[PDB]
């Protein structure tokens, strides 16, 4: 028969951590360094109540798979004889008795794991003695789906067949106690792995070639500059399209991202091959596409990518699956089957795709999509909001991540996604003219008194970019350019002081207006695909192969020495971009009292006139009234030295172009960098160990730590081709110029600006995270990850910086 299983049940829980040293409330530690601690863990979940059920539940599962599965065909089993000594003393001694008896008649043999060879009649009670000695537990790692510490058992003696098994194991990597955890793991911790991984030709020693290493950098480095060269032209080929429409018809940033659906796949595939067409259809799966797709079919057009960027997580599913991973490829099973057998799948699919909350989060979302099915997508995919605008910023996010330097895009990207809002704009609407609403629009929806108090984002940007790095037009920037309604709508205002619908009324339009023939200008002249033609990197050095440097458990870089003179050719700052920014001043012609304003009936002259008509004028003392006849013939001169058919646009129009507006023509030049300038990657004596990623991964990298990233801006020749003046009605001709005198002091600071804020030979020593991909996805360095001394736990905080399992203690 078989034994009697009075505790067969198996039911228990998990444990936890506790804070120690300066560490973080996020406590992820690893194996190792708590060798004696889970010592502990185990001892205290293994001299209690729920302790002896599980060991019961231990040995039904060991005398079950390990006695009677190769046998009880012909061998019966009985074992009346079970006691447990499994008290406070966590001890070991066992006491069972365990009868073996055949009902066939023939000669066989016992089938056990472990030194058995003997000859067995018919109608023999075989005898199994069992004893045990004096011991301790030591424990085993599981191999769960969770892949976490072994609260377990690893065995020492058992005294069978009157001898001795060294380090037996009962079932060994399998166990009745569910002893998981939540932060830490088993492995060797980032150096233990660092101690195992590197050596003299261990793993990452004869898996990283110097050829391998040179042609990670430089194609790091082209991948760089080719990828700002897509990302220029998107910001160009997309302001075309934001702003080329005439106004009535709406085009929001979804849309526009119809017009560039290859360009962001090679945008894609170029940052990680493979995922060009991913975000393809991504965008086709969208309100606004051409066409309507469902998820699945998007879900299911990669596989391994889309697993690889959703299931990453530290782990402990994603090589778990790459047990059925594999075997989820295998028939692609087969057509018009396929997408049965996977929606079939998705049951046990799901958990690792449920273990999500890291940076990538819409794997929730794609579990509800692909439970059931999906038809609309015209708002019922598009509430998930984990959709083409969050995962693009969520993508750059990590490009940054990888790519320090280039922050300013994420950055704006970030505050234009700082509000709950704007989640429209990633749909049906128009780019432009709402953002326009959000950058340039001062929120007064009411008619008591007044609701200004709601400055736009645009104003704010700017008085935090430019803030007071000039005292003079700061009252200007406030008055006439902030104040205005070209930088502030004022919305509801027109429809306030008119409320009839004039041209000139609905200003959301005249601020668009400029400001759409600036992205139109942009998207056809500077940034667009002819002109970027002319920005081209090319090789230097790129020649010397990169040794590497081996010694003990290290692995060092000799020398480094790539150049990349990125020349510049002519792009066109075209007379004609500043054109536009110009229309964003006004045009009226009421110049005269802005200059009164400014110059005369202001803060600081007012305060300068007050002090010399009270006194001044050293060497006369006596004549007083002097005064008055010179702040009034001064002011005279200047205020009729001034156009009056002249506007401030053509006022800077003379400071900015040279020559007067209406007379400067868009097909000349006003900028057109020249020369090139380099960047100096270089670095020598430096160290290399294996990189992993974000988190824990499967796929072991390399970062070449202490790279000297020079960035040589010199030899550019930033040229203002309208340097002299041929004006012929300045605003302010006459014996007071200052329209000369303006674009004097322009050409000036703009030279102060061009050669102190340019190039300076920039240093900055950063890491080169390379994860080198061979041509089929299949990343050539990798660990065995099987068995439990290489799974390497990146998260782990490491003890020579101190960790204790006890509270504050």
């Amino acid at each position: 028969q078989p034994a009697a299983a009075t505790r067969i049940t198996v039911e228990n829980g998990t444990d936890k951590l506790v804070n120690y040293k300066s560490s973080p409330q996020q406590l992820f530690l690893a194996k190792n360094a708590l060798k004696d601690k889970l010592q502990g863990e185990f001892d205290k979940f293994l001299s209690d109540a729920k302790a002896f059920p599980a060991l019961t539940a231990d040995l039904q599962e060991w005398v079950d798979q390990q006695l009677f599965n190769p046998n009880q065909s012909f061998f019966d089993l009985s074992a009346p004889r079970s006691n447990f000594t499994l008290s406070s003393d966590k001890k070991a001694s066992l006491d069972f008795i365990f009868r073996f008896t055949n009902f066939t008649e023939s000669v066989q043999l016992l089938k056990l794991p472990e030194g058995v060879s003997v000859v067995v009649d018919s109608k023999q009670s075989f005898d199994y003695y069992v004893n045990a000695s004096a011991q301790k537990l030591l424990v085993l790692p599981l191999s769960l789906p969770d892949y976490t510490l072994g609260l377990n058992y690893m065995f020492d003696h058992i005294t069978l067949n009157g001898k001795v098994v060294n380090k037996f194991s009962f079932n060994p990597f399998k166990t009745n106690l569910n002893l998981a955890f939540s932060n830490v793991y088993n492995g060797v911790d980032v150096f233990e792995a660092q101690k195992n991984l590197v050596g003299k030709g261990k793993y990452l020693n004869t898996h990283v070639k110097a050829e391998d290493v040179k042609k990670d950098v430089n194609a790091n480095i082209k991948n760089q500059f080719d990828i700002a060269k897509i990302i220029a032209e998107l910001m160009g080929k997309a302001l075309k399209e934001f702003g080329n429409q005439q106004e009535g018809q709406p085009l929001s940033f979804l849309k526009v991202m119809d017009k560039v659906k290859e360009d962001f796949e090679k945008l894609f595939n170029l940052v990680r091959p493979g995922l060009g067409k991913f975000v393809k259809d991504l965008i086709q799966s969208s309100s606004q596409a051409e066409n309507k797709i469902t998820v699945y079919k998007l879900i299911f057009d990669n596989k391994k990518t889309i697993l690889n960027l959703l299931k990453e997580l530290s782990i402990p599913e994603l090589n778990s699956s790459l047990g059925l991973v594999d075997v989820l490829f295998d028939g692609i099973t087969d057509s018009d089957g396929l997408y049965e057998r996977l929606q079939s799948f998705k049951d046990l699919i799901v958990p690792a795709v449920k273990t999500n909350e890291k940076t990538a989060a819409l794997s929730p979302l794609i579990e509800e999509l692909l439970t059931q099915k999906d038809t609309y997508v015209f708002d019922l995919i598009q509430k998930h909001k984990g959709i083409l605008t969050n995962l693009l910023k969520n993508f750059l996010a990590d490009f940054q991540k990888s790519t320090p330097f280039m922050a300013d895009q994420v950055a704006i990207f970030t505050e234009l996604f700082d509000n709950e809002g704007a989640f429209d704009l990633f749909g049906e609407a128009d780019f432009v003219d709402k953002i326009a609403e959000l950058f340039l629009t001062k929120r007064t929806v009411k008619n008591g008194e007044k609701i200004e108090t709601k400055d736009s984002l645009l104003v704010t940007s700017l008085k935090s970019l430019l803030g007071e790095k000039v005292a003079a037009l700061g009252d200007l920037l406030d008055s006439y350019i902030f104040k205005n309604e070209l930088l502030n709508r004022s919305v509801e205002v027109a429809k306030a002081e008119a409320k009839d619908t004039k041209g000139a009324t609905d200003y959301k339009k005249e601020q668009a207006k400029a400001l759409k023939k600036l992205f139109k200008h942009i998207g056809e002249n500077t940034l667009s695909k002819t002109n970027l033609d002319k920005i081209t990197l090319k090789e230097v050095k790129n020649t010397e192969n990169v040794e590497l440097e081996e010694t003990e458990t290290t692995l060092k870089v000799k020398k480094l020495d790539v150049e990349y003179k990125v020349e510049l050719g002519n792009f066109e700052i075209k007379n004609g971009l500043i054109k536009a920014m110009l229309e964003f001043l006004p045009d009226t012609k009421d110049l005269e009292t802005t200059l009164d304003k400014l110059l005369f009936k202001g803060e600081s002259y007012k305060a300068m006139k007050d002090k010399y008509i009270k006194e001044g004028f050293p060497g006369y003392g006596w004549a007083k009234g002097v005064v008055p006849g010179a702040f009034e013939s001064i002011e005279n001169t200047f205020k009729s030295a001034i156009d009056k058919t002249k506007s401030i646009r053509d006022l800077f129009g003379d400071m900015l172009f040279g020559n007067d507006l209406s007379s400067v023509k868009e097909t000349d030049s006003f900028i057109t960098l020249g020369g090139s300038f380099d960047i100096k990657y270089g670095g020598e004596n430096l160290n290399v160990l294996p990189a992993y990623y974000s988190l824990i991964n499967s796929e072991i990298g390399y970062q070449i730590i202490g790279v000297d990233t020079t960035i040589d801006a010199t030899k550019v020749k930033v040229e203002l081709k309208n340097k002299e003046y041929k004006g012929k009605s300045p605003a302010i001709n006459g014996q007071v110029k200052l329209s000369q005198s303006f674009f004097n002091v322009w050409t000036n600071m703009f030279d102060s600006i061009t050669k102190q804020i340019f190039q300076k030979k920039y240093e900055f020593k950063d890491n080169i995270q390379v994860f080198a991909r061979n041509e089929d996805n299949t990343s050539r360095l990798e660990l065995d990850i099987s068995d439990p001394e290489q799974r390497v736990i990146p998260f782990a905080f490491v003890d020579g910086f101190g960790i204790q399992l006890k509270a504050v203690d």
